[PDB]
């Protein structure tokens, strides 16, 4: 229970229903750096669905109900024997209650049953965080997991933008997109169109460059990482398993016979080969969802390397090295080729 909640100030930037949105804090004095962490949980596009998930995923849709703490866990922990990178490190969670890929501007009104800010709830947290520390920061890490990942490719430009034009130059932002890496290919048997609908319902907004490339109507495919990362500016980690298993859901892929084999196997290929050219990349050959806020985060390989490890020779990058490698992708073909794979 060592992150603390507090819900914003500015009470007009909601999750879905109108309550506050807020975040969990652990500060750690001395550290100057930062590590603010989108939470991951789908989303939902029409009134229908928003409803069913009000009705059994509201956690994710109102903070009436959340917790005054929260554990930090894997690269949220502030032990080092959990979390090698950053454990001294100022630890913020940021609960994912707006249902929109955190890339929402739209608020609960006449019109509108529920509010969508995702990308407001980002800023009001960074905006409210300068005051507790963070403008003494030298880093901030915006990580997430899952949709939260995806939020991170969405957003860590925008967080750099605004701390420029709020006055501080100084602090460096980064991103870590962890599972939020996801390729629109051929199902085995879908979400861009959830997503170009649901983008319409949230007043979704995607980063500028982006935006510019692909125009009106086409914002969706800013939501997947191979085309929205060359247009980022921010430096971004991204963290993906070659199979990862939100990917096979959508794909409709649940005794493996040919055609299901060759289908896996070119999965396991295209997402490789979308990540020949991200150099800070952690891409393990495991049929797996998520890393980084997990307790044994520590334990997956690449080529002999940790995600922890491949963290810092990325910090180190920043400041090739000599044993430090921070571009690691496997190359063997199916699940759990790897053994360093989660059981
Ligand atoms: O939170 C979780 N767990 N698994 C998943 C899978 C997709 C998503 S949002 C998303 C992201 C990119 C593209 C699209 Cl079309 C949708 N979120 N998510």
């Amino acid at each position: 229970e060592d992150l603390r909640l507090h819900l914003l100030l500015n009470t007009s930037v909601t999750c879905n229903d109108g309550s506050p949105a807020g975040y969990y804090l652990k500060e750690s004095r001395g550290s100057r750096r930062w590590l603010l962490f989108l939470e991951g949980g789908w989303y939902c596009f029409n009134r229908e669905n928003c409803d069913s998930r009000y009705d059994t995923m509201r956690r994710l849709m109102s903070s009436r109900d959340w917790p005054r703490t929260r554990t930090g866990t894997g690269i949220l922990s502030s032990q080092p024997e959990e979390n090698p990178y950053w454990w001294n490190a100022n630890m913020v969670f940021i609960p994912y209650c707006s249902s929109d890929v955190w890339s929402g501007a739209s608020s609960k009104s006449e019109k509108n049953e529920y509010a969508f800010m995702g990308a407001l709830i980002i800023q009001e947290v960074v905006r409210e965080l300068l005051g507790r520390g963070l403008s003494g920061a030298k880093v901030l890490l915006l990580a997430g997991s899952s949709a939260g990942g995806t939020g991170v490719l969405l957003n860590v430009d925008r967080v750099a933008e605004q701390l420029e034009k709020l006055g501080y130059p100084a602090i460096q932002v980064r991103g870590l997109a962890d599972s939020g890496w996801f390729l629109d290919n051929k199902q085995y048997r879908a979400p861009t169109e959830a997503i170009r609908r649901g983008i319409r319902y949230w007043n979704g907004v995607v980063p500028e460059r982006c935006r510019r490339q692909f125009q009106e109507g086409e914002e969706w495919n800013c939501f997947f990482g191979y085309k929205v990362y060359p247009t980022l500016r921010s430096p971004v980690f991204v963290v993906q398993w070659l199979f990862d298993e939100a990917q096979l859901t959508v794909d409709n892929v649940h005794p493996v016979q040919e055609g299901l084999r060759l289908y896996i196997q070119n999965l396991g290929r295209e997402l490789r080969h979308t990540l020949k050219d991200v150099p800070a990349s952690f891409a393990p050959a495991c049929l797996s969802h998520e890393i980084i806020i997990r307790s044994h985060w520590t334990d997956v390989q690449v080529k002999g390397t940790s995600l922890p490890r491949a963290l810092h020779c990325w910090d180190r990058s920043l400041h090739p090295l000599k044993g430090c490698p921070v571009h690691l992708v496997d190359s063997c073909p199916w699940p759990h080729c790897n053994p360093s794979c989660p059981t």
